[PDB]
């Protein structure tokens, strides 16, 4: 639904800057406004209060156009009298987004005149003094709770004068406690304006006489993983084409030969081939296992996939971006159907059919019907192994032919041909092509986050979570591949794509430790070129932060360590340092759930409260706070983290 | 907004138990249903996922009843074919609603079997194993966080035979680890059935031969402080009246007088007059400070006011409750215009006419018009002194006579006679008769929350939130007292009465210690009376919990609490305490906020992280978690704590 006007915060004209707020619609009328994007209400002043159904925040004009920030609206219509108003900009880099003016609004003027006495504009109209530190840095005069600020992105920083400097983004915190303030610059709403609004990438790059990085946006089965690196290298080019997904890769390589005439190298855990063809396709994992890239191996190195977000793409592409130029590359192709930023739209190939509460078959609140995938080859996406299994022997219990897949399960066990119904987690999102009839998406997925609980320390959170535009669409993607097919969904909405979250760089450290062989400040160096990259999906920057974290657990037990790496289960590194403290202290893990089997042998030996470090899981036991590496990582969360207001 | 069925969870008829879900309205429906009342759906099933805008939980229907929980629904009606339906039971005692269950709904059998074996059913359609500990509590097979329980209320727990046992209302945790499960038996549901629909109390209480608890519930301005007081002197009883509100007790001297030939004892910080009259008007404040109840000093103690849920009220209707007898009264009145589960309806003496954007005088996102205030006598509520203040400003200002009356402001502020506006926080909002032609209602107040947040203790936060119904009726009560009058309003919504926060327990033991020389034992023993007597507002029982952590609270410094204390801020014995620990320890206090002035003296000799006892507002100091008292409070944390869900 549309982000939708909901009141305003009126500037004063004259003196010292104060505001007030004047709210114009409450809740029903915000929905009901949300879902024609229909709104009729006059619009006035500068300072919008915007609300979607479930957050609210700020919009301030300038220049005609009312600007507000991405992580808050997402790629959202506004609701106009003339039905929704389409984004005019959307900057996921700049984190800026931008609608045209409606009729009655008025513009901020930007600020040139280089004061450093500047002023916040909160959404509770209240204006607080910063002194500005950098182009688009300033301190708070009085420091305060992030809560305090939540809710007022999108408002806008002035000077004095009531000029514009920019709009307010993000909070920079000590401890969940703001003490500095982030804010797009005026002048990049200025350079926005004067870029082209239209950026159809979706042709191969040119390859260029240097080094240059570059994005190729195409929809799904369009020819992106096969015909693109095919063509290259019947031009003379040597290529490598990167894919987080074993069960793409192992595909490319049964199906090059014949459908562009080259056997190409393959390389993933399961099976390498060297052919000595000009075209090699590789895992990020397994790319990252061969130490990166290879002096003078590759003209062109294909980034394939690069929407996905999981820790071993980023630190993949982030080796890329560091490596290859030093490596004699002339190209880097960063190719994905769906970039930060994109929303699910109309697929020629594929018709769009919602579940409805009829049917045998009870799937996430609605109804799958036998006859839907009675016969023919269908993909069924669950957002856990749990639910594949579960549904997976139900539809085989009534005589379907149904298969589970996930992580940790060979990709054999998928059919190539015949009849089948594969259940599948996000280990069949992305690259794959299986010729399915049709897909059926649970709309769902399982995501990580970091919470700074301060309990002693961080948290790492699992929840399931509505899927956003990339999962939808490339989900969608795995059904109408050079023919014609069908999607069925639970839910029509869609979350926006493009942002990921400090969890991952966490996981990112995490694995470059216990996979890789990366130091911490390695990790960095690759990350850092992944995070200056425009273009790609955007993160906090927690760089400095995690690398003191793991910088600091140092002397881990490596046979527990061995361990984790061999069990499969997220953050090895960081289970086997909490079993490695808690073996060398004679004391139980956090609990005695799977997650710290590594430490089973030693249960009768172990006793008193847990040395607890951080919490990736329910902690059951006591725990004690005062373990010199909890000392150490509460001190590493005294430095300036940037969190989103 | 009406509760709205959003889906439901189907239940196996036969065999090993077995859940699935189905749901049948987005947000869609649901938010505008709640705000519209009308659902044409047809109801099927015996357990209903219901919504509000807000939140999501269950109900189950038993015996042509569909029932959930208080906490989760208020009063709310539940929105139906021809409209919201009213509740046809509210038993806030046993946190139990009801409506008539849907016509298409099925009803659970109510169990009998006598089973300890049960199985709670989850909004997530999850069903798992309980061990029946009790009437009411069950133990979990396996432990689980909290979070996974969150939005299960109302659902059933079944025997083995698929029998409900009753529903469930909240869980007892361990540090945030759910290990048992605490329910509504169906007796209960039986019980409420059986009770009379309407039980009325607006007339006076007969005083009874031997004690009496009894309850006096009539509108606004009907005269329960007043003339009830003033008939049961004249047959010949003494009779203490106990008010929360300081402004009101002293208004009660003149009036009685005037209006009834009684010249009343009266007893407040600031003032006392003795008379020797047969009726005493005291604050519940100085009735703790003068040591509670006297022997056979009293027939007849009215609680008045007895919906305010402020910790002095709660701590003094305790004490009444737990020596009234032995002090030889012979009955007790819980007087009040809004008890607990009582929403605001239509008064008489009452115009109601919400304010709009059109005025001149900016006010919470309306506006108020020059001419509804200039002049006559006007009552204005704002939700924090300073609001009070910069309105009181403002409106003088535009030439119009206004003060702001708060707490630490003389009642004489306040005129008597002629034009005014008073610019109020709740202060004023119960009991007082100002004589004002209207009121004006922000309808938000200050609120305080505990989180048991582990880092590393808990935290008291002090949050604005959307008044109660107990809050829009009394503070519009404040008019319309033996005349017409006006009540203006910002918004038409209130949040269910009845209830009030943990942190209110914590802020007794913090008064007991700081200001009544009660030990934490003896306050608990008061608390206790008042959490065990019917049809008073309630609370979660933490009364062990907080008993433990004051009772290690040994060797506060004196002059500390003394300067606290005199400070008047909201939690001393709290305060002086970290502050007494901070100062033994030659490190900071948390922050240098005007909270820890008492340490101020000492700032140039306090260096190092704060030895951190728990949160009661931002930490922007460095922390250390090995203080002995930090870790007492630690061990305090593992007691069993029962939160809802
Ligand atoms: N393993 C395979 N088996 C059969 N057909 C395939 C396979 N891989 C690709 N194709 C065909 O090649 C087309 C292009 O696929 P691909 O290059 O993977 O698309 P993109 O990367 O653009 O999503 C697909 O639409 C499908 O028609
Ligand atoms: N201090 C006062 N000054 C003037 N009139 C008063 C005062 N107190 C009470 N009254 C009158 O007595 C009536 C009953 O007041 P009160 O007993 O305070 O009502 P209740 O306690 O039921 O709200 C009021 O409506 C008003 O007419
Ligand atoms: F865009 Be394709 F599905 F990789
Ligand atoms: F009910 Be009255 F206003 F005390
Ligand atoms: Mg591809
Ligand atoms: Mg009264």
């Amino acid at each position: 639904g549309s982000v939708v006007i909901v009141g305003r915060i009126i500037l004063s004209g004259s003196g010292s800057i104060t505001a007030y707020s004047q709210q114009t619609r409450g809740l029903l009328g915000c929905i009901i406004t949300s879902l024609t994007g229909r709104d009729k209400n006059q619009v006035e002043g500068e300072v919008q209060v915007v609300s979607t159904a479930t957050q609210s925040f700020l919009a301030t004009c300038v220049n005609g156009v009312c600007w507000t920030v991405y992580h808050g609206a997402g790629s959202k219509t506004l609701a106009g009298p003339k039905g929704p108003i389409t984004q005019m900009y959307t900057n996921v880099d700049q984190d800026l987004v931008g609608w045209q003016a409606p009729p009655g609004a008025r513009s901020l003027t930007p600020c040139t005149c280089g004061s450093s006495d500047l002023y916040l504009v909160t959404r509770h109209a209240d204006v607080i003094p910063v002194r500005r530190r950098g182009d688009s840095r300033g301190s708070l005069l009085s420091p305060r709770p992030v809560s305090y600020l939540k809710g007022s992105s999108g408002g806008p920083l002035l000077c004095p004068s009531g000029h514009a400097v920019g709009i307010f983004r993000a909070a920079v915190c000590t401890r969940g406690v703001a003490k500095a303030v982030d804010f797009v610059p005026v002048e990049s709403m200025e350079t926005t304006m004067r870029s082209p609004v239209f950026t159809d990438n979706s042709s191969p790059p040119a390859v260029p006489q240097s080094f240059q990085v570059a994005h190729l946006h195409a929809p799904t089965g369009s020819g992106k993983s096969t015909k693109v690196p095919a063509a290259y290298a019947a031009q003379g080019y040597k290529v490598l084409v990167l894919n987080p997904s074993v069960a793409a890769t192992l595909g490319f390589g049964a199906y090059m030969s014949k459908a562009h005439g080259i056997d190409p190298n393959i390389r993933t855990g399961v099976r390498t081939i060297t052919t000595g063809a000009p075209v090699t396709y590789s895992t990020y994992g397994k790319f990252l296992a061969d130490g990166g890239c290879s002096g003078g191996a590759y003209d062109i190195i294909i980034c394939d996939e690069c929407h996905s977000t999981d820790s071993t793409t980023i630190l993949g592409i982030g080796t890329v971006l560091d490596q290859a130029e030093t490596a004699g590359a002339r190209l880097v192709v960063l190719a994905t159907a769906t970039p930060p930023g994109s929303v699910t739209v109309p697929h020629p190939n594929i018709e769009e059919v919602a579940l409805s509460n009829t049917g045998e078959i009870p799937f996430y609140g609605k109804a799958i019907p036998i006859e839907a995938i009675r016969g023919g080859r269908h993909l069924i996406f669950c957002h856990s192994k749990k639910k594949c299994d579960e549904l997976a022997a139900k539809l085989s219990g009534l005589g379907i032919n149904a298969v589970a897949y996930y992580r940790g399960l060979d990709v054999s066990v998928i059919p190539t041909i015949g009849d089948v119904v594969v259940v599948a987690t996000d280990a069949l999102m992305t690259g794959y092509t299986g010729d399915f009839d049709s897909v059926i998406d649970c709309n769902t997925c399982v995501t990580q986050t970091v919470d700074f609980s301060l309990d002693p320390t961080f948290t790492i959170e699992t929840t399931t979570v509505p899927q956003d535009a990339v999962s939808r669409s490339q989900r969608r993607g795995r059904t109408g591949r050079g023919r014609r097919g069908i999607y069925r969904f639970v839910t029509p909405g869609e979350r926006p794509s493009g942002m990921f979250d400090s969890s991952v760089l966490c996981e990112c450290y995490d694995a470059g430790c216990a996979w890789y062989e990366l130091t911490p400040a390695e990790t960095s160096v690759r990350l850092r070129a992944y995070l200056n990259t425009p273009g790609l999906p955007v993160c906090q920057d927690h760089l400095e932060f995690w690398e003191s974290v793991f910088t600091g657990l140092t002397h881990i037990d490596a046979h527990f360590l061995s361990q984790t790496k061999q069990a499969g289960d997220n953050f090895p590194y960081l289970v086997a340092y909490q079993a490695t403290v808690c073996a060398r202290a004679q004391a139980p893990p956090p609990s005695w759930d799977q997650m710290w089997k590594c430490l089973i042998r030693l249960k009768p030996t172990l006793h008193g409260p847990t040395p607890l470090l951080y919490r990736l899981g329910a902690v059951q036991n006591e725990v004690t706070l005062t373990h010199p590496i909890t000392k150490y990582i509460m001190a590493c969360m005294s430095a300036d983290l940037e969190v989103v207001t």
